[PDB]
RNA sequence: AUUGAAAGUUUUUUUUUUUUUUUUUUUUUUUUUUUUUUUUUUUUUUUU
């Protein structure tokens, strides 16, 4: 049950990797304005200093979305993560949830480990922190 | 119409002076504005 409780940090992994392009990359820049010199009007994102990084939250979704279709295919039951469609809300849970967690802590780990999916309890769901942290 | 009477118990004198309801006493001790959300989809550098 270490996995959900967050109070102690019993291990910690990180991965460092190099991301290569096999293919061209656009990371859409907000197709809003181009402040830095760039090249065509759909600017992509990039640093003060010219720099077009990839957001961690662009990782973050790619993730997700690629462990959503995982599960899918391995007939796994998993939650959107997103707007007003997580298995808390499915389970209708979260009213549960929300008396647990000013009542007895052990009640509302119970809940979050028995009524949840997998990948809104690792990347995170409403009022929950994801136990993966991306960076940019 | 008494043995038979006609006299203010009155004048005069400030219950006044000395003395700060005063000294000491911090409306503070605790609480991360975080939390789930891919700037995405559509478009053949192209003809008489």
């Amino acid at each position: 049950y270490t996995f959900i409780d967050k109070r102690v940090i019993k291990r910690t992994t990180m991965i460092e990797g190099d991301v290569e392009t096999v293919s061209p990359l656009k990371i859409g820049g907000g197709k809003d304005n181009f402040d830095p010199s760039s090249l065509a009007k759909d600017s992509i994102l990039k640093d003060v200093e010219g720099r077009p990084i990839i957001p961690g939250s662009s990782w973050k979704g790619i993730f997700r979305s690629t462990g959503e279709r995982i599960l899918r295919l391995r007939n796994i039951e998993v939650c959107s993560g997103i707007g007003k469609d997580y298995c808390l809300n499915n389970n209708r849970k979260e009213r549960d949830f929300n008396s647990a967690l000013k009542e007895n802590v052990d009640q509302a780990l119970e809940i979050f480990w028995d009524y949840t999916c997998l990948n809104c309890k690792v990347f995170g769901t409403m009022s929950v922190i994801g136990a993966v942290r991306f960076l940019d």
